Order: C-alpha cells, then structure tokens, then sequence
C-alpha cells in the first residue's frame, strides 16, 4: 500500500505535467548532481563500511564520480535528443499535402532497482537517462549495501519532493514488491537467475524492462598479442572490486605456449599493485560472508574435481580470509560440469583456459550463454574482425578490459541471458521514452476521385493488380 | 521437440553465417517478395474463403500490397542501416588514441506469431525488418484463418529451406508451445491478455519480445473541426475490415452539441460506402460466429443498461446477420461497467461519447490503458499540441484515422497495455539487432604514471577530489 501510494503520487503529477521543458529536465538532473556533490563524503563513508573496507579512492571513482559524469552527459546532451524528428509520410498522400514525424515523450514513472557491487552508479547513471527522457522515478538501493541505502534515501529526501524522485528502502521482500509494480518501465541490475523473475513480475502488468544481468566474459587473447601488456590491463581490471563488477574478466583465453609466460606476467603486475594482500586498504574486500563462501566454493570445487588452481599476486592467510580479502587463484582448464565452469566468479577467481586455434575459444564461447562483455588483445584486424563477427556480447573492449561501460555516448546493456535494453546516451534516452510515429493528413484526399473507396472502382482495381511486382 | 528441432536448426544455420552481408538480406528479402508475387492471387482467395466472404480488393491492398511494401522498403534502405557508427571514447583516454563505435549484428533466429484480421500483413511486415536485421525466422500464422495459413505454409516450404524460413500452423496448444521456446526475439501480434501470458512465457528464457497488442483507440473531435471532412475520413477508415483493425476509431469524443449533425454525416458517408450490406462483396464480415456473437452482444449488453444505440450506414437483415455483415451501431455514453466501455470492439460497433469541455475527453482517455492509436480532428495548431503532449498512444494520426501504420520511416507500434517495441523503418531494424558498443584502446595507457593505480597515493585522492564539481 505505501510503495503504490508513492508510485500513485508520482503518476498524478506526471499526468499534470503535460510537456516536460528541457529546462526542467536539466534542471532536475542538476538537483541530483548538486546532492551527490553535497553528500559524497558520507556515501563514500557508508560504502566502505558496507563491505568492510572497500576503498573510498575506487568508490570515488567508480560509484561518485562515475554517476556525476552520467548526469553531467545527460544534462547537457538531452537538447539535441528532444526535437521531433520529420519523416517520409504515406505515398502517394504525402503527393497532396500529408506529413509525418516521430516524436519522443516519457513513459511516466520509472522504477530503478540498483545492485551492491556499485550501489550508486547502478542507481544513478540509469537515472541520468530516465530524467532526461522526462521521467519521474523511484529508487530501491540494495539491501546488501544498508548504510548507502539509507544514505541515499536521506540525501533525495533532502533534496527532492517525493513527486519527483523518491527512495524506497528495506530488504528483499522490499525489493519483490517494488517489482511488482505498475511502472511504466522497470529498470533492474543483478543476476541473469533473478533477473528473470523481475521479467516474470513485469508481465503480470505488461511493465517494460531495462535488464543489466550477468555471465561469464571472456578475453581472447591473440596468439600475437603483446602478453605483457595484456596481463597489466587485465590485472588492473580483475582486481578492481576485487573482480565485483558485471564486465569483469571471467574467462581467459590463451595460446596453450603461452599460459605460463601469461601468468608470470599476470602475477608481477598484481604484486606490484598490491604489495600485501592482509591488511591492505587498496584491496576491495569480498561483500559478505555469504558471497565470499560463494567464490570460495567455486575454487574448492575445481580442485576437488582434478583442475589446476594457481595463486596469483599473493599468499592466502588467515587475516587475508578473515577480511575476505584474497589474492587471485587462476583455475586451469576446469571440467565443464564443475561449478566454475557454471557460474558467474564475481569475485577474486579467474579461469584461464587454453587452446591451440582461436576458433576453438570462439565455439566454446558460443556453445555457453552470451555474455555481458567480450574482450579482444590483439593487433591484427583481420582476426579482430573475424571475432567480433562471429562472437556476440553485451559490449566489448579491444585491448583492455572493464572501458566500454564508461562511453557516455554508447549504449550499455546485454543480450541473451545478459539482458535486454540499455542505458547512457542517445539510446538511453530512446530506452525511456516512447517514440510516437505521427501521421497528418493533406487537406485533399484523392481517395474518391480515383475509386479507392467501396464500391471500388474496376480502373483502381487494375492498378493494384500491375503494382504486384518483383 | 519437432518445434524445438526446428529452432535448433535454425539456430546451428545462423551460427555459421558469421557475419551476414547486405546482399544476402536483400536475396532473401527478394525471395519473400518473389513467393508472394507468384502466390498473391492464391492467398488473397485463401483469406476470402477464411472470413466468408473477404474482399479480395482490400486483402490485396492491405495483406498483399503492405506486406510487399514493407518488404521493398528493408531491401532498398538496410545498406543505410547495417555500417558501424563511430561514437566518442572514454576522456580522458580519447587524447591518449582511445576510439569507439556501435556496430549492429543480429539476435539470431526470431519467431513471428501473426493474427487473423490481416493474415499476412502480420507475419510479412515484421519479417522484413527481422530480415533486414540478419536474422533467420519461423512463421506461425493464426489458425482462424486456416486456408491463408496453410497457403502460407506450402509457399514458405516451396521457396525457402526451412533453416532460413519457416512456418509452423496448428492451434492454441502449437501457440503455447511455440511461445515456450528459446527464440534470440519473439514478435506477437493479438490481445493484450494473450500478450500478457506471451510475456509471461518469454520471461522463462529471458526472450525479448515485441508485443503489437490492443486497446480501445479514441478520436479526439476538436470543437472548432470540419465535421463531415472527420465524418468522411472515420467512415472510411472504421468500415476498413468491417473495423477489424488494431488502430479502427472504437470511441469517438464529440462536444454535445456536435454529436447529431457528426452522426447524420457518418450514415450519408455509410450509406455512399455501401448502399446495400447483405450481400455486398465489398462488406468485410466479421471473421467468425464467435467474434460476431462478442461484438452483437457488447452492443446488446449497453442497450440493455440504457446506453442510446444508433444506426448508421443501413438496417440490419436476416440475410446481412448470417452473413455477419452490418451496419455500423453507434453507441452513445455507455455506462463505465458496460461491456463494451471495457473491452476493444474490434468490429462494427463504435461508442460515441460526448464532452463539454475538452480536456474532460483527454482526462477520461487518460484514466483508461494507454491505446494503440489515437486520433484527433481539427485546425486549432496549439489545441492539437496539448492533446498529444496530456496523452500517450503507440501512434497518431491527425485529420485521418489508420494512416500512421503505412509509414515506412516510422516505428510501429504500441505503449503501456498496447504493448512494447516496435517494427518498421530504421527502428524496426535496431529492435532485431544488438547494438553491441566497442572500445578500442590507444597506444599508451597513462594511468601509472598519473597515480591511478593502486597503492593509491593521496595526490590522486585530490586530484579525485578536485573532480567533484557542479
């Protein structure tokens, strides 16, 4: 009752509004960048205390200034996304006057469930989006991030009426019935197995959904790749969140020659940027129990069932453990029915598999779900194209890993089992607005005239029959 | 699993494609346009027999004729669609040599699920988008039109493999089974409640879908129209199939002392149309027994609770019932619990409503599910702009009713309970591809010597810090 008593004011005051004015639209999306410029210290305060250390240069970064830049784009972008566009009309009508055009307006009110992993960028950068596309919204914060959720929602209740842009908080049982609302789009970062009960609640009210999911993304590494620097720009991403992001290295790809020179590499790289790996606050810990015993298991699995598992940039001990804070293990070829091989790492585990032929990388991926990101190291463009074309994945990188999220101007999203829809940009913009084709009619119809109406004309007749033509 | 193995090859075909250039969507799109061309006479006798009497003047114009159109279009312009766009890249990395691009591929293989009220136009329009996006597709026409269904059947089977094209038919339990099925896209065209248990079906895959759905699509009569130009313009496009269109006028909104001298230039329009209904070859009858008991008993159900019910066009007859052809019934005002104030009429019925002031017409449209179309009449340029930004419908059109769907460079499609996605045009194309976004790195990674690598040093923080901005 609360929750649709909020999304009910928020509809009352959509369907006052009429047209939205980009004045209003910037204007709102300067309100959100003024409360997070106001509030960062105590965001980024409550997402380190949330996963028991986790940076607050890397939450900087990634969740504060990550979100400014989104809305940012969005304000001073969306007067070249809102004018109408003319198109073609009917012919032969548009011969005696009639015109057509698209044009944009917001779907209403939009509901954006955000995920922990970045608990104010899942939230804000698609809400960069929906207001500029002239939208009202409702945020859900994860529940495994409390101390940002609560953050967030006494931050918006500061700065905006609940008409315009409101906070819900409260634990999973909150976020289901969030779900099953009547928006007019529903917005949901998390996992491909929950995404597809949020879909399945979107029905019940043929809600519209943007869905951000995961998978395992791999890196194909050339045979004639530059080894070294491909380990330095995959390490700096693994590492980041310690491997708690959706575009994540999952699986590597590698010449079987060259998995041993790879890891070498891989593990200079990481020791240098993470000297200790116990008591080291540039170490993103693990969020909680529950998802450290998660990645944990899946190592355990692989070694059970007879696969390599190298350590990488550092020793296990027991403080390390205690702060879920862990160096990477690299799991060599694992079996394909064990749990890493299954399942999305999300976590400080990596699976390095080897092959003799790039195409046999590409059928594996291709015989798996189609991931979130693909990643390509290489300098021939013959063989880049060849994988682009014959791979398919939410987005990619070429010669890094972890960037193309950060386009402001590109679409972000997945396909398949890593979602449906996107945010950021133009095409965010589309995203949350319906496009509405318009036809106006000429002021003369030559209907009668040439016998196109009942009782139709033998003359008309014939020529429809000469205009069946290859 | 005969429907699955057919997925499935399908599938393993596209796998092996790789990329598919322009020229082999454009054959394939020429192909359809070939199998229709030699078959178009066969199948417009197909859907004469299904309805009882369809006129083969209007399926040529709209099933043959639109199909052929739609598929025309795709072939000529997708070599405008399918290149890459080059986008900006990631600042600051942009000044290091950064670079990015969208580039389009398709989803893979695709079902369509058509409709009865036009057979062909429903598989064959959304087919050539689908097509043009590089997909493989499977068919399944409605089965009350069986003949056209089977006649589709045998001309897909005699010019296509059914790795590229292919047609399943049977009836509701085909149906469910077909929207069961892992499709990369599923397109549906029918009610919103069937569209509602597609989606449902979908979610368990996480499938994509296009839902072309109902509703009931109002006409706004401005005051200041020329009201036998709107009687003419409605006559003509509610008598199109006997009103058995998902964008026929189904209320129509006149000021109160307009309603008379509208409904006295509808029945001379009527009656120019048709000056006889039994027998009338150019009358659509409605498709079946069941549809026509619906549509009479809606009309019976408001009389019955007082609504005015009007004749327009003629007088109904024993002959003209059995042949399910009528003349139109106006109701007026009915009640808000009646039958036909709740549900899409989809025939030869129309609810007339009257207003005093505008804005009361808008405010009742608005309190209803969002239609497919909605239409409004007159010359007042500041009137018509408030009408449609306080509405939202999949389309419009203005001084004419079921024109919008005939543009071939706009989105087709609906909103809200009229459903989700869309067909036709550029944008037609974008719904069955993956806009996959790529960035490609520069030469030299600049982040070291910067200090944005961890350890983190505190002249990074400030250099974060000083990044905070309004």
């Amino acid at each position: 009752a609360p929750l649709r008593a909020l999304l009910d004011a928020q509809r009352a005051a959509f369907l006052e509004d009429g047209g939205v004015p980009d004045t209003l639209r910037q204007a709102r999306l300067q309100r959100v960048i003024d409360m997070l410029v106001e509030h960062h210290d105590a965001l980024c305060a409550a997402m380190e205390q949330d996963f028991g250390g986790r940076s607050r240069v890397f939450s900087l970064m990634n969740d504060v200034l990550g979100s400014l830049a989104s809305l940012k784009h969005a304000r001073d972008q969306l007067p070249n996304w809102t004018p109408r566009e003319p198109r073609p009309s009917v012919a032969p009508f548009d011969s005696f006057g009639a015109t057509a055009w698209v044009q944009y307006q917001p779907k209403g009110v939009v509901g954006i469930v955000g995920t922990w992993n970045a608990p104010l960028f899942t939230l804000f950068s698609p809400l960069a989006s929906v207001l500029a596309a002239g939208n009202r919204a409702v945020l859900k914060p994860s529940e495994l991030t409390p101390r940002t959720a609560e953050a967030v929602a006494q931050a918006v209740a500061a700065f905006f009426a609940p008409e315009e842009l409101a906070v819900v908080t409260g634990g999973p049982d909150v976020g289901a019935e969030f779900a099953a609302q009547p928006w007019d789009h529903l917005v949901f970062t998390g996992s491909t197995a929950v995404g597809k009960r949020v879909m399945q609640a979107a029905a019940e009210n043929l809600v519209p959904v943007t869905l951000e999911l995961g998978g395992k993304s791999p890196v194909l590494l050339s045979p004639g790749a530059d080894l070294r620097n491909a380990a330095e720009r995959i390490a700096v991403g693994k590492s980041s969140n310690s491997g708690q992001l959706c575009v994540a290295p999952d699986v590597v790809w590698v010449h079987e020659s060259q998995a041993q020179a790879f890891v070498e590499a891989l593990d200079e790289v990481w020791r240098g940027l993470f000297p200790t790996i116990a008591g080291n606050r540039d170490v993103v810990p693990v969020v909680n129990e529950r998802h450290f015993a998660r990645v944990e298991s899946y190592v355990a699995d692989a070694a059970e069932r007879g696969a390599r598992v190298l350590l990488v940039g550092g020793w296990p001990s027991a403080q390390g453990t205690a702060e879920r804070r862990m160096p990477l293990r690299v799991v060599m070829n694992p079996p394909a029915d064990s749990e890493i091989a299954r399942h999305e790492i999300f976590g400080p585990a990596l699976v390095l598999n080897t092959f003799r032929e790039l195409p046999q990388a590409v059928a594996a991926i291709n015989a798996g779900e189609r991931p979130l990101a693909l990643y390509y190291f290489g300098s021939d463009e013959a063989e880049q194209r060849w994988v682009l074309e014959h791979t398919l994945s939410g987005g990619v990188s070429i010669n890094d890993v972890c960037m193309h999220p950060a386009l402001h101007d590109a679409p972000f999203g997945g396909i398949g089992a890593s979602g449906m829809g996107r945010y950021h940009g133009r095409e965010g913009f589309l995203e949350f607005s319906h496009a509405r084709s318009v036809y106006q009619a000429g002021s003369h119809d030559p209907r009668r005239e040439w016998g196109m109406l009942p009782p139709y004309g033998e003359q008309f007749e014939a020529m429809l029959r000469a205009s069946v033509t290859r």
